[PDB]
RNA sequence: GAGGUGCCCGAGUGGCUGAAGGGAGGUAGGGGGGCCUCCCUCGCGGGUUCGAAUCCCGCCCUCUC
């Protein structure tokens, strides 16, 4: 959300805005409702007022998908000597996973077998010991929430239809663990020594999707129910702060991908692909060998008090003033897409997999093993 | 299910188990309904072997013979037709019927409701504790380790760890998952959603549907146990003599209505909406020699979990009225929860024999080429949040910080979980 | 739009085919009646036609733009 106030005493910045951003919404029907509130104007104006966006940042590409910026890249390719196999391939050939579930559980649902098992729960583990080490504290979260968290993050209404509801029930599967760590300081005023709030919560992650290709959704790309370690930091209401923070936030996916040993690189988001309420958003994407290009696996946003106006995310300054502050996330890691990069860009001559230095704590062995 | 031929000729056993584990059928109507499919069968199978000499004639037949030929063949087509949409009909409603049908429990179950239940065994006792012990919800917020917050997000029967509780309750999804393999166990990791089929598959529909929350819009269900995703792996499939038995670990996260326990389990980890669980699960070829060596085998395999996480427990031997509709034989292991006075459950074995192999379809060719219905079992190995809650007050030492077993330390790294704010 | 056929790949768009041809003489499941004999099943269900693996409809899974 906006504030109201300075949306009537500023309505071209958020003209541009809209503009910029591509919202379907006629700034001038809502700003003469609020004129009329002054009976029904006060609801119909409330449903339109939740659709009016941030601001983007100074720096953003104007443009939609294609005005990315590539800002940097780390890593280079692999040398292989002998074709790389694609992961859907890998996995086959050593029965690391079951093709039957599509049977059980309908389209675009996974199963794995053997040592891939094993290494996906080993990730989650590393990601949440890896995020306690940073200052950040680990949480596991239900996977469902109230209506009211969704219009907290701003998922509802925007994206309601890529959510799974649960029927004769008054609540819904989550997308992602900010949903529920969004919604936890709800009606508190936060001091302001607490601040900032650096919180890594886990949770199974469920999608409808209603977003889909017909490309590369297969095997471990985009399926319906995924497991998600999300970073979330509440800070204290300044550029500064939340400059700050969002630094913090891609140096640790940096560091966690520099761990797991894939080829990486960082993309400025144009303000046509940020999404309504978003300040500023990087994606970090890691390389595909059989694509032959780099997949996203990670997506940083500053949205400033755009979310915890909605949330009513507030702390008590200093002076004596209560502020709304600042949110601001982004992934540790997510599987099992992390795993088709991780197969491809770590396969032997012999169609087995290495394991990074990182994790062979956590899974006990080097190269994963074929099973049946 | 269960053999529509031994119902024909044992109906007496059948009716006994429906009386002894309580179901409410008339097996007398279903019976009945059974004489009247099996004539209308034979009636229609009549009508068809006449279609099938004339349409085979109309060639060959003199253009003269041949329109006579048609005519016939037309008007024993819409016959076959009538029959079978009332076929169609009493089919359907016999099938309902079949669905509800008990398997006979074994002989040495006791017979009654819950109270009949037995212990079998015990091995460990209630602590004896040198100071006052806290209850496992207190001992989480002295220690910093609980988000009370989470109800007014996701509402009641909905939990939320912080810090090494959080830590820890990942550590002990892995360690049962790593005991399991070193079992001979194949670890999986799987969905929580499944179509109808696979509920109907492992006795779950008809009998506990209100269980089970559905995925509005959707043609699907949240699983409340991997074994409904696990025992459906393999349906219509003819599984070669010596691929079995099949053993799997299963980890899936698991939902449940928890629709009909008002009053009971109010506030703490003990009746939540969603948790996590890793599931043994065994299809055997169909002898009880066999099925009996695995009941076992799963019963050790939890035990060894119980000791190694260094907890009090008991078997207890389930009476035939609070065993469930397909069971042979079910015994449950129980853990003493110290703010209870009591056992409460966290595990249960339970044979199947045939019952469900033959809903789901689940068929094996034996050594001299014969195809016949498998046997299925299953048995937890370790579901949270209930075990952190025995674990914690089992566990705690006299200044409010838990300590955690041997056997755990190389996942935690450290020896007593350290708190949070 | 293209597909789904036996252990597996694959031939088969109206009767000839429960089924060609190869590898990883022969190599399906279920149900009636008396080893013989009949009915049903070519992804699941239903339909047109004297007759369907073949044609139509719906559903499910794979592949492509």
């Amino acid at each position: 959300m906006v504030d109201l106030k300075r949306l009537r005493q500023e309505p071209e910045v958020f003209h541009r805005a809209i503009r910029e951003k591509g919202v379907a919404l006629d700034l001038e029907a809502l700003l003469a409702l609020d004129r009329e509130v002054q009976r029904e104007k006060e609801a119909r104006l409330e449903a339109l007022l939740l659709q009016v966006p941030l601001p983007p940042w100074p720096g953003a590409p104007v443009g939609g998908e294609e005005a990315n910026r590539e800002i940097k890249r780390v890593g280079g390719p692999p040398e292989f000597s002998f074709p790389p196999l694609d992961h859907v391939a890998l996995m086959e050939k050593n029965g690391w996973w079951e093709p039957r579930i599509s049977q059980v559980s309908g389209s675009r649902s996974y199963a794995l077998k053997g040592d891939l098992a094993l290494y996906e729960l080993a990730l989650l583990r590393f990601a949440m010991d890896f995020m306690a080490r940073r200052g950040f504290l680990p949480m596991t979260l239900p996977s469902y929430a109230r209506e009211k968290a969704f219009l907290g993050t701003g998922h509802f209404p925007a994206y309601r239809d890529q959510v799974w509801a649960i029927a004769e029930t008054d609540l819904y599967l989550t997308g992602t663990a900010e949903v529920v760590l969004n919604a936890l300081h709800s009606g508190e005023i936060l001091p302001y020594e607490a601040l900032p709030l650096r919180y890594a919560g886990y949770a199974p992650a469920f999608r409808s999707e209603a977003g889909s290709f017909g490309k590369d959704v297969r095997g471990l790309m985009r399926v319906h129910q995924f497991h998600k370690v999300e970073q979330y930091v509440l800070t204290e209401a300044s550029l500064e702060a939340s400059d700050r923070a969002f630094q913090e936030l891609l140096e640790n996916a940096e560091e966690i991908l520099r761990l797991l040993e894939l080829p990486y690189r960082l993309v400025e988001v144009a303000t046509g692909d940020m999404g309504p309420g978003k300040w500023r958003q990087v994606d970090i994407e890691v390389y595909l060998p059989s694509e032959g290009r780099y997949r996203e696996t990670h997506s940083c946003s500053a949205l400033l008090d755009w979310q915890a106006r909605r949330a009513n995310l507030r702390y008590r300054d200093p002076e004596g003033r209560v502020r709304y502050a600042y949110t601001l996330n982004n992934t540790a890691l997510a599987t099992p897409r992390i795993l088709a990069m991780l197969l491809e860009n770590h396969q032997l001559q012999d169609g087995r997999v290495r394991v990074p230095q990182a994790l062979i704590p956590y899974m006990g062995k080097e190269v994963l093993e074929p099973c049946g």
